[PDB]
C-alpha cells in the first residue's frame, strides 16, 4: 500500500501565511509516485495554493455537497469540482457531523456524487467519547462504515480515516496501540464485505492528533497508512511528517 | 437609495460558460457610482470570476460562517473573505436554511461576524407557503427581521431581501403589490426600530422569481430597491434585467 499523508488546513489561512508555507513545502524533495501527499485548503484559497504547490502535492477541497448542479446556493458540487480539475474532497469529518449535523446519509450520497464524477475521496468516520467509555467503538464504527463501504469500486480512489473524537479535545490520548487495533478491525469489516485483494489495497489513515514526535510510532503499525493531519499541517515542521512516511 | 442588483448564481457555471457569460456582462455600459450590481458566483469560482469581471461589477460569496478562524473543515470564516478583499456575502438564503437547518440565530451570528470584518450583507428572509395561507406572513418577517436588525450599525452596508418561498415552487405568483405591501412593512419595521433616516436609507430587494419581463413593473414600486436575481443571472440576458434598474 501506497502511503498517504493529507494536510487539512481547516478554515485557517491568509493570502501570505500560506505563500511561506507552500514555500516550506515545495522544498521537501519525495517521489509522488512512492508516496500521496494532498493539501486541502479552504475553497477561495483553492486556486491560490494550486498556483503556488509544485505538482508533487496533490490538492482538494473540504467538503463536497450531495446535490448537483442547481438551486444550492451556498454549495459546491461534484461536477464543479471535476471540471476544475479538483481531485480529492474530505468527506464526513467529525467537525461537519458536529456542528452542521451531516449523517451519515449525506456522507453515503456525497461519497456517491464524488465516485460517479472521478473524484477521490477521504472519507471520515469515529466514535465520540461517551460511546467508547460504553465500549461502543467497534459497534459505532462498523455502522459507520457499513453506511457507504458498498459504493466503493476501485479501492485506490477512496481512503478511510478513522476520528477517534474521544481524545481529540477531552484531554484523552489514543496509543499507536489503540488505533493499530480498530484499524484492523475496519480492514476486516472491508475483507468481509469486499474481499481481500481490496481490504489490502485500500488505505485507512488515522486521524487523531498528529504531530512530529508521535507519528513515527503510528505509521509503524501494521494497518495504519498514514494519516489526515490538522494543525501540525499549519506549520512547515509538518514536512517532518511526511518524511516519517517515506 | 441607490439601486441594488444582485446576481446570485447559486451551485452552477464552469469555467467555460462563467468567461461567456462574463463577456457579456462586461458589455453593458453603467455607473457603478450610481448603481450597484454585485455577482455571487460559486466560491471555488471566485478567483476566476472576479478577473473576469470589470472593476464596475462587485462579486462576494454564498455564504460565510458564524465562526471564525479555526478548527471548522469545510467553513470560509469572515476573515478569510476580508483578507481575500470579498465585498458582499449573502445570509440566510431559504435553500440554506431548508436543506441546512440554517436558523435565525445562525442568521445574527453569521451578520454579526461579517460586520466585525468590514464586509456588507445581503440578509435574506420570507414567509412559507403555508405561512401565507394562515395570514402570518406579517408575523413571521416581523420575527425574523427583528432576530438582526439591531446589530445593523451602519445602513449602507446591510441589503435585505424579501424571499417570497410562497411564490418560489408552488405555482403561485407575487404580483408587484403584494411584493410591494411586504416591503413597505419591512421598512417601517426599521424605521420603529432605528429610526427614519436609517429606514429610509437601507435597501430592501425583491428575491422572488425575477425575469425579464416583469423586473420592470417590480423596480417601479415605492418600496423595492432591486432584486437577487436566480436563474435569469445564468443567461445573457441578465444584462436587461440591469438596464431596468438604469
Ligand atoms: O487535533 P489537531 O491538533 O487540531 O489536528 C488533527 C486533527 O484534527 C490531527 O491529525
Ligand atoms: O426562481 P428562480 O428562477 O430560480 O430565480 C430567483 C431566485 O431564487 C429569482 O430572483
Amino acid at each position: 500500500r501506497k502511503y498517504f499523508v493529507a494536510a487539512n488546513w481547516k478554515c485557517n489561512g491568509t493570502l501570505e501565511s500560506i505563500k511561506s508555507l507552500t514555500n516550506s513545502f515545495n522544498n521537501l524533495d519525495f517521489d509522488p509516485s512512492k508516496l500521496d501527499v494532498v493539501v486541502f485548503p479552504v475553497s477561495v484559497h483553492y486556486d491560490h495554493t494550486r498556483k503556488l504547490l509544485q505538482s508533487k502535492f496533490s490538492t482538494g477541497i473540504q467538503n463536497v455537497s450531495k446535490f448537483g448542479n442547481g438551486s444550492y446556493t451556498g454549495e459546491v458540487s461534484a461536477e464543479i469540482a471535476k471540471d476544475l480539475n479538483i481531485e480529492y474532497v474530505i468527506i464526513g469529518h467529525f467537525e461537519r457531523r458536529k456542528y452542521f449535523h451531516e449523517t451519515d446519509e449525506d456522507v453515503r450520497e456525497k461519497l456517491q456524487a464524488s465516485l460517479k464524477n472521478n473524484l477521490k475521496a477521504v472519507v471520515c468516520f469515529g466514535e465520540s467519547l461517551e460511546q467508547r467509555e460504553q465500549n461502543k467503538t467497534i459497534e459505532v464504527i462498523t455502522k459507520q462504515v457499513k453506511a457507504f463501504v458498498d459504493l466503493i469500486d476501485n479501492f485506490d480512489n477512496v481512503i478511510l480515516v478513522y476520528e477517534p473524537l474521544f481524545a481529540i479535545g477531552t484531554g484523552k490520548t489514543a496509543t499507536p496501540e489503540q488505533a493499530q487495533l480498530v484499524h484492523k478491525e475496519i480492514r476486516k469489516i472491508v475483507k468481509d464485505t469486499c474481499g481481500e485483494k481490496q481490504a489490502n489495497q485500500i488505505r485507512i489513515l488515522y486521524g487523531g492528533s498528529v504531530n512530529t514526535e508521535n507519528c513515527s510510532s503510528l505509521i509503524q503499525q501494521e494497518d495504519i497508512d498514514g494519516f489526515l493531519v490538522g494543525n501540525a499541517s499549519l506549520k512547515e515542521s509538518f514536512v517532518d511528517i511526511i518524511k516519517s512516511a517515506m
